[PDB]
């Protein structure tokens, strides 16, 4: 007794339409599944099973071991993945498109459909800065296997409140072979957490599951977790490939020392790592799953997706490395526009508005024959077809907008790049500066000079680009002063900012050499506003992480100059795998614990402004931010006159002259002297500019132009401050 054709298509329509919907759970397919083949009730069943994913999603219904029907309504059965690993040519030389097959008598295919579970464990906190951002990384894990269909996937992401017991529960109860936990960075000491409850419940034999970490940040050792969890396996960021061969495992297919991207610790005590075969991305990873969006519907921010994996560690000395080289692999402009879509429909239903934020390491790349700027701009094309407008925020390197050892048709061509991410909705987009001291900028690896940081800034506002950049002022190699002088001399530059430039009239070359050559259009256009103002971290000192090639050049420079430099006897945070640094430079290191002294002095009163700056009124909203403006003012400043108190210039007298003029403070202790106790008289002598700046603000808070919360917070915190003028006792 077969099915009608008319029955079949009713079935692959209405699948279709219930397979669209991708923002709900696996769970809540299939109940949907069973309504539809139980409202008509043509034939009895014993099982149903889901599995793929958006336009390969397809169910099987087990009415019995010897005859189990296959759905596919959105791609060709012959493409099937597990039909494909049963066997191969069931399909024999049919060249039509298969949609729906029933299976008679095939034992083994009842067996594959007996699929593993796994349960991922995101431990991930939505990021607030600038925007909130709602991860979809670990998404990307459960949508491939679901797309090769090897796995039973359900995923506990705790950025939407999930916590620990509930967690504990939700194991306990799915019971699953295999646990990954994904640990995001500074989640280290919560992921010890989570592994001692589940081996706690391994251990009482409430639980039998693989469980495998990964760090997303590499700033750790293996030997952290062996010497708790000797049975943990430790895999990659890219954990596709690990799962994949996990699965292979437990079916009897691979050995432990055979799956890829696996550290573990096997019979003999001994350390064993495998090798990692690097994923290719471009063709096996699908959409992030979008199970999230459920479990927090009322999210309002941005949502992120990787339009590519990898990227060139060789430009950033801080940033932590695996010793295995992680290649640059993009998805095509087909694809990155098909998950972009999936994940703007499924933001959609949930009332959440486009704005997506591109999580990449490397987003613009590098291929060959430099068409890497072409998939940046047919992707914006993309964009610019659909009906609604998205905002979408991502992050680049300096030499990505300007790079003078490049053509001058490569860097227009970057320039029409760059333009068409604004029109396509490039929102806020961070740069990664870090520094305007060459010098300093070669000791960071970001091969980038100080003017070329300039320009980059210059070319990307002008295209009405929201920028902010990092700037890591304070690091612990340098010696002297002169990359300090060279710092606030870029971040004062006001020929960077651009204002939003009308650019309808012109070819993208004049635009190219008018903002580099034409200094009447820089003066014209420019919003007079230093570079300072879009820092994102003020004062901010290098923090130094494990397996950094900056904490090699300090390694080293202990080895060659006989000091010591890592502290606690070279024992990092065991939370974050951070060292503890001593400056190679006294003076620098007394500046440095200066500036950040400065920023506890003023945390208290700072954050309340911030925070009822994000509730105030629109009126109350301009005056809340001048405050900020001002203080982000006084904290630059604060360490040009410290410096010009170690090493006067005629330059930076005339500046922090008319400074002081500005604010009616042009009074304000020994000359050259770089101690703590020196510095911190300094310091004390400036800090009396930032009251004049809290006066105001008691002033407008007395007058009422500025509300106080409930508790009356900035009023405390400015009674407290004024208390605790100078008395630096508190480090």
């Amino acid at each position: 007794t077969y099915l009608s054709t008319k029955s079949i298509e009713y079935y692959l329509k209405e699948l279709k339409e219930i397979f669209s919907q991708i923002w709900l759970k696996p769970s809540e397919i299939e109940k949907r599944c069973e309504e539809l083949f139980k409202r008509s009730k043509e034939f009895d069943y014993k099982r149903i099973l889901v599995s793929g994913e958006t336009d390969n999603t397809t169910l099987y219904v087990i009415e019995d071991s010897s005859k189990i029907h296959v759905f596919s309504p959105n791609r060709d059965l012959r493409e099937n993945p597990l039909l494909m690993r049963w066997h191969p040519s069931w399909y024999e030389i049919e060249s039509k498109e298969i949609y729906y097959k029933c299976f008679l008598s095939c034992e083994e295919l009842y067996e594959h459909l007996e699929l593993p579970t796994v349960t991922l464990v995101n431990l991930c906190v939505i990021e607030n800065f600038p925007i909130p951002r709602l991860n979809l990384s670990t998404g990307t894990l459960s949508s491939y296997l679901r797309k090769e269909q090897l796995a039973k996937v359900e995923l506990i992401d705790m950025q939407v409140g999930t916590t620990i017991n509930q967690i504990i529960k939700n194991l306990l109860d799915s019971q699953p072979d295999i646990i990954g936990l994904s640990v995001n960075f500074g989640q280290k000491k919560l992921a010890f957490e989570i592994l001692d409850l589940i081996y706690s419940h391994i251990e009482n034999g409430d639980l039998s599951s693989i469980i495998t970490v990964g760090n997303v940040i590499p700033s750790f050792s293996p030997e952290q977790f062996f010497e708790r969890y000797p049975s943990l396996l430790i895999c990659d960021k890219e954990g596709e490939y690990t799962l994949r061969d996990l699965i292979k495992m437990l079916k009897k297919e691979l050995k432990l020392d055979e799956v890829n991207g696996i550290s573990y610790v096997d019979e003999s005590g001994e350390v064993k790592h495998n090798v990692a075969e690097t994923v290719n991305f471009k063709e096996e990873v699908p959409t992030p799953s979008l199970d999230i969006l459920g479990e927090i519907s009322k999210f309002r921010g941005a949502l992120t997706l990787e339009t590519s994996r990898g990227c060139d560690y060789s430009r950033c000395t801080f940033c932590p490395r695996d010793h295995k080289l992680r290649s640059w692999r993009p998805l095509s402009v087909e694809q990155t526009l098909k998950q972009l879509d999936d994940i703007l429909r499924a933001g959609k239903h949930f009332n959440i508005k486009p704005h997506i934020y591109m999580a990449d390491e490397e987003f613009i790349g590098e291929l060959p024959n430099g068409t890497e700027a072409q998939r940046i701009i047919d992707i914006c094309e993309g964009l610019l077809k659909r009906e609604e407008k998205i905002k979408f925020d991502f992050a680049a390197r300096a030499d990505s907008v300007y790079e003078p050892k490049r053509t001058k048709e490569w860097n227009v061509e970057r320039l029409k790049m760059w333009h068409y991410c604004a029109l396509a909705g490039a929102d806020r987009i961070f740069i990664g500066v870090e520094s305007g001291s060459n010098q300093q900028l070669k000791r960071y690896g970001k091969g980038t000079t100080s003017e070329q940081n300039i320009i980059a800034l210059r070319l990307v506002s002008a295209l009405g680009i929201n920028l902010r950049i990092g700037f890591i002022m304070f690091d612990q190699l340098m010696k002297g002063l002169d990359n300090l002088k060279e710092n606030l001399d870029f971040l004062e530059r006001t020929d960077a900012l651009m204002k939003p430039i009308d650019i309808g009239d012109m070819t993208y070359e004049e635009l190219y050499d008018k903002l580099l050559n034409d200094k009447e259009f820089i003066e014209k256009h420019k919003t007079g506003k230093p570079v300072y103002t879009i820092v994102s971290y003020m004062l901010a000192s290098m923090e130094i992480l494990m397996n950094t090639p900056y904490s090699r050049m300090v390694q080293l420079t202990e080895r060659k100059e006989e000091v010591n430099l890592i502290m606690n006897d070279g024992k990092p945070d065991m939370n974050m795998g951070r060292y503890a640094t001593s400056f190679v430079d006294k003076t620098n290191g007394n500046l440095s614990e200066a500036c950040q002294m400065w920023i506890d002095s003023n945390f208290g009163v700072m954050y309340t402004i911030k925070s009822l700056h994000k509730v105030a009124n629109p009126r109350e909203k301009k005056k809340l931010y001048s405050y900020m403006e001002t203080h982000r003012e006084i904290s630059h400043f604060l360490l040009k006159y410290l410096v010009y108190n170690l090493s006067p210039d005629k330059e930076s007298q005339i500046i922090l002259s008319d400074f002081l003029r500005m604010h009616s403070m042009e009074h304000i202790i020994n000359v050259g002297d770089g101690s703590k106790e020196n510095i911190l008289n300094v310091m004390t002598n400036w800090q009396l500019i930032m009251e004049k700046l809290l006066r105001d603000v008691e002033a407008d808070l007395n007058k009422g132009i500025i509300t106080d919360s409930e508790d009356h917070r900035l009023h405390n915190t400015l009674k407290r401050w004024f208390s605790d003028m100078g008395n630096w006792s508190l480090i």
